[PDB]
């Protein structure tokens, strides 16, 4: 039977079927509830929204994320979220296809629990199995050594991996993503005037972030120069009111937080440093191949010249008789879904599952033996 | 069992069956009382004229409106009303038929409790409820989302609805309708050499205004047009006793106190920027909407060119990316009653009434929580 | 040379000499044009009020004000209003003390550049200095450590401070003030039966709202006895014109939507979560010693059992363990007058000024590198 391959994130949520070279239903995890009284009696309303009915008739609905920092708060609503996309996106019986979930690597034990007890008691899936999504990016490239950085939306990760072997102590996790991308974009356009504080604008500031936004090699150079020549940088975006807003300076002061935290008062060290830190970590032999296979992956990496800035960056820091090459493929977004996609489609792997006789007797920790 | 349709104003009354697409009986709400002395013994008289009897008679009558600025002032009056629609109009007995009434929003609770009270305890009907103006209004043109500019005889309102959902941060309401625009008229004339004091003449003022006025795209235009092509602006009108009288420069001046209330001394904004202001509280989202379902109702929008007027004013105002599309449909003076009666007949609303054994046990507050 | 504290808000404006215990002239920030015809030759009239004039006699003035959300929109009157306060209330020449002026956090640039530019090139002033509201309330105390809680006529912030050290990653701000308070006043004023929209209406009722009004510390079990105990809360209050107003359950109604802001229709949280969520922002060691310094400033602050309603509800979100004392001492509507004065008589601050050549050899861009 063809396998079911559900990304679940933070920000978005990507499914599809074992086998496509794309995925079918991505929308965001959202829940959205009513806070206004109902007075037209006729038409039929709805308790809840999920997806994209959610995001369209945000006007009126108050969002909430039952994911932060890819730990889930509330079971409820991502029951819901797992409901709306096994039943009206996908439109398939989660009773003939087996399930294949991704998690970020350092996480809960109880998360993974509770996550196999309602996939196995809800839904009655027959298998399923849960992989870091680390491994799937690195399998989505075709390659078996390397350093992947992923930046999703809520958490960043580095994990290394030399000829098939993980090296478990020398993985980097961070909770700072494009959420805080998006605050400190919003905190910059209060000092224009202009003032977002609902989710509706939340969305809206995270729209103008996707669509008007790039790194700057020399931050300095650019900084000075948005000082004297402004015209060249200012940007005209058309908000849905129908007003316009001039983005100038703030296209590229707001992912610089990536390679500066103290800009957005964090502590924690840069993406570079992060790099650094973990290749250092490893054996001395390992280093030069890790320092030659550089792999991005995650929607928080879709920037301009970011490969141009991660090189540059990490020459200053690697000696000067190393090779550095930063490898970030187009179509990365969901590079995550493909290695998960060619993973579930081999004939190794088919031994690889957790059945419902061996969860019944075992018990729920099982994950905790077969699932890494 | 076919429901009792029954809007009460502040200038006139409609009533009819639920279920027909026109008002049935329309007639002023006036009460007369004799101020002569009778000295024809033989005839039979009456303590009270209601209604149309009370205005062919007006002559040897002093007439009273036992509603003003949609509050009732005195209630033996509108009891004596109530009784001759039912008893003498209607000719049905209000006893084995729900009544459907309307109220402006923004009333005192008082006048709701007292409306009920009467209700239940002088006519005895079996149930009743209790609808806002606008929402009857919308259901009327068959639509969900829009924005409602309501203007009767005593009180013009505008509400906003999305989708079903009413935002009540974001409702106005304003005391200058039709009376003041008679009154400006009344003064007006005063300064042509006509003098109107009695209420006879009041309503004699009223058909003038009501059969000889209309809206000026540009005012200034036309008033400088008055004074070199007042023969073109001039027309006829012939009184009651024979007399005639040139109307000519009064044409548009007395409706332009709907854009302009600084005429009549008020410092109420006009009917463009209250428009304009109730949009503006709404969500950013919610505004494009709103601007494409600008719905008008009530008698005091039946004049002549005051839709593209309107246009012509918001558009001034709203972005130049935004569409402005004003709906005056014809006989929407009575789209109030056709809301009512299309609201009555449907299935999904015989269950929001208010029954004898509810209002005897819980009270006259009831209607506070049944009624919206 | 003695400095002048001039404090300017959206409300009232306070003014005095550096080096006294009180502000020496408060006065409402108001300009009053007049709308009626001038008949009676042979007084002497003026073309604009400012300040207790214009109050007098707003019954034919109309009054705008040029301060809102604690940006200047007319620049105008706000120059007008200086002027008035040097030359009219002060009666002090505004060339030879140094000016020392407030604004709140997270303000656009040209606000504090236009402001400098005003004060260097018309009044002249040798030196001037811009310092933020919470600082001088902190001054006030006598404190170095806490969290000031500063709630205004129309902007509502929360800024922590540590030893001298303040964390701008963990400052908050909203606008809901009093004038959003008398809204809901007079809205809820509407539901008795009294419509005031005029602005002598409005200032009636501020004015109401200030002499008449406390928060309930339970809030569901006042509203049980408003439909028992009615007499225990009806309180009289007599108009300008003479009449008499019963005010009954509007005065806790009405400062309540500072705890739920969904009374008026807003997303916004209250002012507690708002506490709460600005303490959880810094580090883990410096949370004790902020929830026992908890200060109130502002003139919205006012209100009767006020800091044991905070502390009450700051008491079920904190952790059990943890001493919650809140500081609203007496004379607070002026504390930040009463902090500029302490530090604008220190030897240390007179170096920290701005003099003419400064500005006119950097320009108008300094502001941003010496004042913060
Ligand atoms: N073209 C783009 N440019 C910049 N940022 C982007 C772009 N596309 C997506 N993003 C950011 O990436 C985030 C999406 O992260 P995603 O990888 O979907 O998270 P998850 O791994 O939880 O699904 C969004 O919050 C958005 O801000
Ligand atoms: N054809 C017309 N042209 C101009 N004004 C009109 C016209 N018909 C009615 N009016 C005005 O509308 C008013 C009637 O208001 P109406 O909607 O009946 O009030 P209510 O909603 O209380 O019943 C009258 O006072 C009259 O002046
Ligand atoms: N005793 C009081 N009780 C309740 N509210 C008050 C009292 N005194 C003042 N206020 C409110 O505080 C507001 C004054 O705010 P203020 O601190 O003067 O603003 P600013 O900081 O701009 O000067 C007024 O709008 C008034 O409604
Ligand atoms: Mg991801
Ligand atoms: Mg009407
Ligand atoms: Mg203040």
């Amino acid at each position: 039977a063809v396998a079911l391959v559900v990304d679940n994130g933070s920000g978005m949520v990507k499914s599809g079927l074992a086998g496509d070279d794309a995925p079918k239903c991505v929308f965001p995890s959202i829940v959205g509830r009513p806070k206004m009284p109902n007075i037209m009696i006729g038409m039929e309303q709805k308790e809840c929204y999920v997806g994209d009915e959610a995001q369209n008739k945000r006007g009126i609905l108050t969002l909430k994320y039952p994911i932060e920092h890819g730990i889930v708060t509330n079971w409820d609503d991502m029951e819901k979220i797992w409901h709306h996309t096994f039943y009206n996106e996908l439109r398939v019986s989660p009773e003939e296809h087996p399930v294949l979930l991704t998690e970020a690597p350092l996480n809960p034990k109880t998360n993974r629990e509770k996550m196999t007890q309602i996939m196995f008691e809800t839904f009655d899936v027959p298998a399923m199995y849960v992989s870091i999504q680390a491994i799937l990016s690195l399998y989505a490239s075709g390659r078996t050594t390397g350093i992947v950085l992923d930046s999703g939306d809520g958490v960043s990760h580095t994990v290394p991996i030399y000829e098939g072997y993980v090296l478990p102590h020398a993985i980097n996790r961070i909770d700072m993503a494009g959420r805080d991308l998006t605050y400190h974009m919003m905190k910059l356009f209060t000092e224009r005037g202009h003032t977002f504080t609902t989710t509706a604008e939340r969305e809206i500031v995270r729209d103008i972030k996707e669509k008007l936004c790039y790194i700057a090699m020399d931050y300095d150079e650019e900084l000075k120069r948005s000082e004297e020549h402004s015209d060249e940088i200012e940007e005209i975006y058309e908000l849905p009111d129908g007003n316009l807003i001039t983005v100038g300076s703030e296209r590229f002061r707001c992912p610089e937080a990536l390679f500066n935290p103290t800009l957005i008062g964090r502590e924690c060290p840069g993406l570079h440093i992060t790099a650094y830190q973990s290749i250092m970590k490893c054996d001395i032999d390992i280093r030069k191949e890790l320092y030659n296979n550089i792999v991005l992956s995650g929607g928080t990496t879709m920037y301009n010249n970011i490969g141009e800035r991660l090189t540059k960056e990490m020459t200053n820091l690697a000696p000067s008789s190393m090779k550095i090459k930063v490898i970030a493929p187009p179509e990365r977004k969901y590079s995550v879904w493909i290695g998960g996609s060619i993973l579930s489609s081999l004939s190794t792997f088919q031994q690889m599952w957790i059945t419902k006789e061996e969860y019944e007797d075992s018990g729920p920790s099982i994950v905790h033996r077969k699932c890494f």
